[PDB]
């Protein structure tokens, strides 16, 4: 199947597809309604038709209240003018996939900087394939968070890994700069796709 | 020709479309990344086909930095897809347009209520069908408001009228309630795409 | 002529009121978030002493918020539920109008600045000025640091209305007059539902929903 | 032979313009310039397939107009004529107003007025002098009320800007304006070519705005 | 080995300098908003003086913001500028992170909480730590009114850097110690476009651009 | 160090000198700075018994305020110092005011303001160590804009404009002007910090 997938939940803003072959591009600069749409024509060409696109995946948050939105809103529009459906995945997800394939990290406490002396926290576990949410996505002050493991050995990824010191535990390892990737996006868009998770255009939206 | 007319700059949501024939939807509720892409297909369908649309038209603002931004990317997504252009048209022109379709206001000073104790600020002049801009638009406190006529009789249409007793003048009458309506974006479309004003979906911007 | 139900949970205050025959009738009590525990109990003693069916209501006012995210949302589902099973319209109405509307009742106030104590060290407010017997809202609504606030006007006399006001010395203008306690009441919902119902307001029972700013 | 790139920014209008072996190209988009005028510049130098190493003058509109606008196309100016080592060329937007007039309306004395900040214009008179649009007078920021032509009451005249939208401000009217033109680079072309022949070019570090 | 140019006019502050052959050079002064007027003849003295051709620049490296509005969009400008004429690239870093940087430098702080005043009573505010010799970014820069304002350490001895300091009175937390004069210096500005410019994360003139906040 | 300093920013027309550390001052208010200002230096300088060779460094008022008063004292300022051969020292003319108001009222904290069309020069000074340093940045804007960084003094022209500040202070004067001997004050700071520029440098905000 062909995917399209688009994230602008952050800084970052970054386009991605799935023929069989897989092509990612990727841009950090805070503007994201003018270098979005460039980016997937970008891509189409220098791989392929978009009436060819069989499903649109996207970061549904948290991240930019603004940012998610605006993502949100060219999938919305996109989607539905090709009568596709969507697939909502969480930028905290994303975080985990993202410090599997980097690091190899298989448990990651993702953590993406949120107003108002807040995180967004999520924690993900490696299983088959995929990284997987082990309780719930929160929005906590730095010192209530926690996992959902005994301390074994687990990764901090993201830009909530800035209060650490603030935070009741720490991990073995972390980066605080990590922020969700489209590529990351695709491969939990697979595994959302073969398992049937896509929705109505409409129904495309972010979290709170 | 068909166009297609959307704006969710403000807390008013509304969906309007031109075969001959001009149909109107328009809800007010604080959101609109729910309530939009609905009221597209409701409208399509009890009037028409998608791919038969022509061009798009949206409200760039000023207005609520999401709001406005939301609308955007719908658009951007929409016809990028369709691959038709876009119209961009000012959300205090169409309060122009609308004080004009409602109480025949051939001047009308309009305002809507902006962020930080201030207004945007913009005053139109009926020509020829068309309310157009006299001077520019700005964001200004109530205090340094200004028209461009002499003080003749002229109407102030939106929000930035709660502001009133604070500015230097008053108009004759006015309509501190009033919000863009998109039966009025579409108006105002067809005097911009007889003139060939229409762009290519990325350049889809809100105005700063 | 109109049978009016209105209903507000938004703040401390739980009250309902009930137009009927040109008559208004009012339950107003103040508890912390045992909301849930007494709307219905309330609706049903007051059409009780009443002697009012609820087949007999025309529209179900409500509080849309702003205030506690828990409170707003019981008062809505209850009148969500209760306009869909009886297949009415709902009006819904700000909090802030609601405390503008009252301290024109209470203290005579024609321009009121309504404001709201607020999660996380923020307020709400709106500014409510009087128009045909109605307070109308000048501007717009907002949740701000209670340094951020500003009114509309100019030399005019206004009123400060509501809990937000305790935090007084922290906002830039202080009013001549104020009152720090005062919370939304039914009662006044219901006169601000009468102008709205009169203008045909009125929305069907899956669009009663709560105000984000 | 002489070539010119020509930038403009002043107002909503983004544009440049390039003249090399005696033809003329231009690009134009109304809509934050800094995101947009490199790219056009590029995209111009391409079309013409034409290298920046070519270039002899870099002309720029001065203002007057948007403030950081203005300050916006000065800076990149001023950072490619350093690099490049090559003079550069200030011309006023009102006067690019004129000379836009003149080329789209024939008029030959035209009142170019510019919508400023806090309820006033700026305004400048001109009058075409051997294919030039010359300034009578002097360039002003003025209460559209106290706005005056230097010509005698209509030879007829014309207002161009969006400084027009004030004209029941005023003390009096043309018989034909347009209160939407803005600057062009093709016109800020023409203009260059007549100050580059009169060698007005100047170093890159005096490439500034102008103060009315 | 690397040739790197570096320029800032965001604040008060124009400031120059030059990474050759290991050795650096800077120009600073402060003057008000005369800044359009200054920072080519600036660039042009330090080359000068420095013997360094133009040519010889392998990277811009510039303040992106944030700071005043049109400061910062005047070294976008001239840089673009340079950058596209030469085809080179360049290399955007926070004043922030400069404020940060250069209180490391003069002071020896090694976490500090840069701020600089801002427009409409906000100040500018990131928080920084140091690592390997660089002031690196702790969560994420912002635009608040000085009272929202908190740092991302817990018992830390930590600097208040910049001219938001001028509100500390109005702001939680106050450092240890601090000072409210310090401006971005380009000298610290080419330390930090070094450490960027080693993980190569140069980029196109076109992209030369300011910070929102 | 012998000291001279300067102002016409206003309509106020003021000189001051340092000199054996002692500070002479003569401050006279005229609506005509292109005329009365050498007279004053002279005058001062007689009465101090000093020449003008002995002067080390010479402080202004760089503004804001009246744009010729500033303008000429700026002119004047750049020509004593050019022949002279002297650095010179630019101070703000809110700050002026900040240093005035403590010297004159006793306060600890002050917001400088002056009127411009509408909006009015804004800035707010702290004292340390006998210096009111700026506090955020110096502003234009209107008087309704107007913030604090924080007991608390109100200086200048544009104090006039006082309502709707929005805040209003304990106590205030709106007539009053810059003064030589209190930029006198700030340039002695300023000098012992080897603050002094080029003649050539000598310019208004
Ligand atoms: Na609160
Ligand atoms: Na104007
Ligand atoms: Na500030």
């Amino acid at each position: 199947s062909t995917l399209l997938a688009l994230d602008t939940s952050t800084e970052a803003c970054s386009v991605a597809l799935l023929e069989g072959r897989a092509l990612s591009h990727y841009e950090v600069i805070p503007l994201h309604a003018q270098r979005l749409l460039p980016m997937v024509r970008d891509l189409l060409d220098e791989a392929v038709a978009l009436s060819a696109v069989d499903a649109i995946a996207f970061g549904r948050g948290p991240g930019a209240f603004t940012g998610v939105r605006i993502a949100i809103g060219v999938v919305q529009g996109l989607a539905f003018a090709l009568q596709r459906p969507v697939l909502a995945v969480s930028d905290l997800a994303i975080l985990a996939q993202r410090a599997y394939r980097e690091q190899g990290a298989e448990r990651v406490a993702a953590a993406i900087d949120a107003r108002m002396d807040e995180v967004y926290w999520g924690c993900y576990q490696l299983q088959q394939g995929e990284m997987r949410l082990a309780g719930s996505e929160a929005v906590l002050p730095p010192e209530r968070v926690a996992v959902p493991w005994d301390a074994a050995d687990w990764f901090g990824a993201g830009t909530g890994w800035g209060y650490v010191e603030r935070m009741p535990q720490r991990p073995v390892a972390l980066d605080a700069s990590l922020l969700p990737h489209a590529e990351d996006l695709l491969s939990l868009a697979g595994f959302a796709w073969a398992r049937g998770e896509g929705v109505e255009a409409e129904q495309a939206l972010p979290v709170y």
